[PDB]
């Protein structure tokens, strides 16, 4: 509320925040010592973290140059020599845990319960000179003595580990938070450079925006990004999802729901981060259960190692499938036998049975790893469509499905069990409808539609492997599994199983194995691509082709039957042209695979008053069926190699040249040295909103704030107006303020 | 070197020295650009077709066992089919060259209840092997020649529509009658910049000036904020100034 | 990288490259933080005794 912002503006809270900087600079400076009064220490940074945190409330809808902003560097200018006690007492404190745990400090243990008598750690701060000698003497005193001989570091580094972090964030947010909006202001500029420590260690951490919205105006928005977070958005696994969404997008996608795309992008991700994040192993049925838990996500975790092992089984297998040979009387008429000829040891014959146990082996771990890694991302990428269908579209309710498509029909099934939204993050989505819906339709007929919780037993909260059997959903399980049946990713899968399973019956179904996996590997796939991205085309020229020979298959039957003679004499019965079934046969199997036509193994057309009636059949046959219908082939793949080409030029010129938030070109941001590279890695950025929405979901809806919470209800409403789209705080707050 | 030593042992070694060479005089490296610009791709192909008439040879030695006599009579036993590296061999070496694929050299398939499991036995040996796996090799050095040739012309539309040096195209300049020109020769120039590194180095550290010795700080300092890249002193000392 | 480990301990390192003193400028860069004799062995640079 504009009305209470500027309130709080012409009072004496300012006044107030002084005094309190004042005594917790000395305060916390001085109760460190002893270490017997951390219960107060603790309630003292407490209270400091309240005090930022409505000193940022206070900084929510500023302007550039507004006057709450300017009075705030009047506040902290006259309050010097005190915050930065504070800054450096933080300093001090966070410096010791990079210090504690590295490889420097390991070395100056000298006993293995670990412990340095009473100034040992002058020798370790010695080593990676970063305290001062001030500073190391203070840290004693801070610490304990412990009989000069039992300083316990595992335990004083754990001491204001989290309550410096937190403070210390939000000040460094405060810090900038000014600093981006008041660009002219010496006193600030220099009172930055004593606070360079902390806003260079929480740089990593600290996140940008440039939302749009609660005063028609661009706003920044900072927000603390997890380290964890950002490793996992490092993966290569993650990038290289990145680039196959940004690259459909911009070709196959387009305008008016880039940011409904990216959205539905964002969510995807984030919900694979929380399944890599359950499955890292790092950080008598109890027993049974938890070797199974962990067994099922080591393979999860190793799945690309697993189809690299049922590959190279596949591969050896097959190299040792060279050796067999056919011999009418058995080393070990009718009775073919097929044995093994290494013609070497015999180390090969107890190889194929142990490589074939293998492969099956490993054939099988894949599909049980691949159903509890990939497939829950492929149920939580359908229980989100449908739940958004329901509420924003009522597909089920107003509409109805298609009835040509089994999507919809399928999804009916699902729609009745307490167990809907079992992956979706979103668990209210039954009664959503109900509160969107029931009033023009019967508000007891979504409860029934639904198989929600009838209103009447709804009061309002009024108040072993037998037990196994009851807490089974059958209807649901049964819906997920017809759509896991009908996955593309999934039947592969199966199918390579059952056909190493079929390997057993006969050895060399394994060779089938070395065909659809070794075109997958990380180039195969690209050539592939050009044969297949024709691939609609390439069918229908084989079926002109089967026209064709047939036009020409009722003449030659018709007028040149006796030239077909495929022998020499008393063997003139042969005549492959006598009926039209053998003659189409002749014309289709050996009619295009020779270099002339169909003239290479008719018979000479001497002088017969069809010499002339046959060279044009011939030589017609020659340029319309090979020399042209065969250059539609080879000139459909040719146009595929160059089409996959301009496909990715287009993007890379695309994303050069656009910020792919707004609309603003690069050379608008140019004018500035390097303002295009610093504005799509700061102020816009797929990252930064991607953690936003990560942030978003894990803080609790009674944790927001005023921007947070309005972007909130926006994500909620599926309204996607808090992208600038037409403004980057650039061209509004600074194209005259600078 | 060694080759040419190697000559003299015996004189036909001479003769390697024709080919690595002869590449390289002024076109034929370019023409050998195209080869070798695609040549992870051209290689994989290669292996795609080992593959594909590895899965041939299984299904032929199996069920099409007795078609490959390549004897007329009373040398019954040459058979290039019957173990699996000679039907490999027979069907890498001879299987491929020809021009129908494998029905060439394979006896003819009469009426046998097997004429049409073999007819589509060779007639997908032609289609997926020699018509589609051998256009993808030509497939692959045409789309070098235009992907090669593409790379020089954005270079050229590159190079005359920016300074290379500020970010200002050659539209503002232009105002100007033949200004883009103009500014590309006298003010900015790569010549120019060039001459200046091997003028402040020739130069000694003590005969410096107010803006050789700041430019020569920031040149030990690697830190090039010293060129423009958005400026060109007509569009701040005279954009109104003139 | 490990192959060059074998020429920054000859009093030879900068033949060609112009900059002589690029011995002595890491010196007064890295010296401080870390053991300043500790590069002068590294770099085989001569002792400051
Ligand atoms: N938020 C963004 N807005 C606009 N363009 C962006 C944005 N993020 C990235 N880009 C584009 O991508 C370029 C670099 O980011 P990106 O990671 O997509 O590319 P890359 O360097 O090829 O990939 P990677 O970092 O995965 O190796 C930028 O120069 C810009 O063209
Ligand atoms: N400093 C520069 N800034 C921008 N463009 C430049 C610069 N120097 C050269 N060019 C570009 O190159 C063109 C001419 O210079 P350049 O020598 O590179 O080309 P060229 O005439 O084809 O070559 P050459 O003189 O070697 O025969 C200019 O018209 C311009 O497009």
């Amino acid at each position: 509320c504009t009305g209470n912002q500027q309130s709080l503006a012409h009072s004496r809270l300012w006044d107030a925040v002084v005094g309190f900087l004042h005594v917790f600079a000395h305060m916390m400076m001085k109760l460190a010592q002893d270490s017997s009064q951390i219960e107060l220490l603790k309630e003292l940074l407490d209270l400091q973290k309240d005090m930022v945190v409505m000193l940022l409330s206070l900084l929510e809808g500023n302007v550039v140059n507004g006057m709450i902003a300017r009075q705030m560097v009047d506040m902290l200018v006259e309050s010097s020599s005190n915050v930065e006690m504070i800054l450096k007492f933080f300093d001090m404190f966070l410096k010791l845990k990079d210090i504690v745990g590295s490889e420097a400090f390991q070395d100056y243990v000298t006993d293995p319960r670990g412990l340095i008598s009473k100034k040992d750690f002058q020798k370790a701060m010695d080593s990676q000179k970063q305290f001062t000698g001030p500073e190391i003497q203070f840290l004693l005193s801070c610490s304990e003595a412990d009989e000069n001989e039992m300083i316990n570091f595992e335990e004083f580094a754990n001491r204001f580990q989290e309550p410096a972090r937190d403070i210390g964030f939000n000040v460094a947010v405060l810090l900038t938070n000014l600093s981006e909006h008041v660009p002219h202001d010496p006193r600030l500029r220099n009172f930055l450079e004593l606070a360079e420590s902390i806003l260079e260690y929480f740089r990593p951490y600290l996140g940008r925006i440039e939302i749009m919205g609660a005063s028609r105006r661009i706003e920044r928005i900072y927000f603390e990004i997890s380290e964890t977070n950002r490793a996992q958005w490092e993966m290569p696994q993650v990038k290289e999802s990145k680039r196959q969404f940004i690259f459909d997008v911009v070709n196959e996608g387009g305008e008016a729901e880039k940011m409904e795309l990216f959205v539905s992008f964002c969510e995807d991700t984030i919900f694979e981060m929380q399944i890599a994040a359950q499955i890292s192993e790092p950080e008598f049925w109890g027993e049974l259960e938890v070797q199974r838990v962990k067994f099922l996500n080591y393979l999860s975790r190793n799945f690309y190692t697993l189809r690299f092992l049922a590959l190279f089984l596949a591969f050896a297998i097959n190299f040792i499938l060279l050796f067999y040979k056919v011999s009418d009387s058995p080393p070990g008429d009718e009775n073919m036998v097929y044995y093994f000829l290494e013609e070497s040891t015999g180390y090969m014959e107890p190889a194929l049975w142990c490589l074939s146990l293998l492969h099956t082996l490993v054939a099988f771990l894949c599909i049980i790893g691949y159903n509890c890694l990939k497939v829950p991302l492929v149920i939580f990428k359908r229980e989100k469509e449908l739940a958004r269908k329901l509420e924003f579209d009522g597909l089920y309710i107003t509409e109805q499905p298609g009835d040509d498509d089994v999507k919809g029909q399928w999804d009916r099934l699902v729609l009745n069990t307490p167990s809907f939204p079992s992956n979706y993050w979103d668990k209210f989505v039954k009664r959503k409808v109900l509160d969107k819906h029931g009033d023009i339709f019967g508000r007891e007929r979504i409860a029934e539609l639904l198989g929600m919780d009838l209103a009447s037993l709804e009061i309002t909260a009024h108040n072993g492997l037998l037990t196994w059997l009851m807490s089974i959903d059958v209807k649901y399980q049964i819906w997920k599994f017809g759509v896991i049946f009908t996955d593309n990713s999934f039947l592969y899968l199966g199918w390579y199983m059952v056909m190493s399973l079929l390997g057993h019956y006969n050895n060399f179904f394994f060779a089938a194995h070395l065909l659809d996996i070794a075109m997958g590997v990380k180039t195969l796939r690209t050539i592939l691509s050009s044969v297949t991205h024709n691939g609609k085309q390439l069918v229908m020229t084989v079926g002109l082709l089967a026209v064709v020979v047939y036009l020409y298959t009722v003449v030659a039957f018709n007028f040149f039957r006796k030239f077909y003679n495929k022998s020499e004499d008393e063997d003139e019965p042969d005549m492959k042209c006598d009926d039209m079934m053998t003659c189409y046969l002749f014309h289709m199997y050996v009619g295009v695979r020779a270099g002339g036509g169909i003239g290479d193994e008719i018979e000479d057309p001497a002088g017969d008053e069809y010499e002339l009636y046959r060279v044009v059949f011939d030589i017609t046959f020659f340029f319309f069926v090979i020399v042209i219908l065969l250059a539609i082939i080879q000139g459909l793949i040719i146009d595929a190699f160059g089409e996959l080409r301009d496909q990715q030029e287009q993007v890379k010129e695309d994303m050069e040249t656009k910020c792919f938030i707004c609309g603003i070109g690069s050379d608008y941001f140019d004018t500035t040295p390097h303002g295009f590279e610093t504005h799509t890695l700061e102020e816009h950025n797929l990252a930064n909103y991607m953690f936003f929405l990560m942030y978003l979901i894990n803080k609790d809806e009674t944790e927001h704030t005023g921007q947070e919470s309005y972007v909130w209800k926006m994500y909620q409403e599926r309204c996607w107006d808090f992208f600038p789209a037409g403004d980057c705080f650039r061209k509004q707050y600074e194209d005259q303020l600078s």
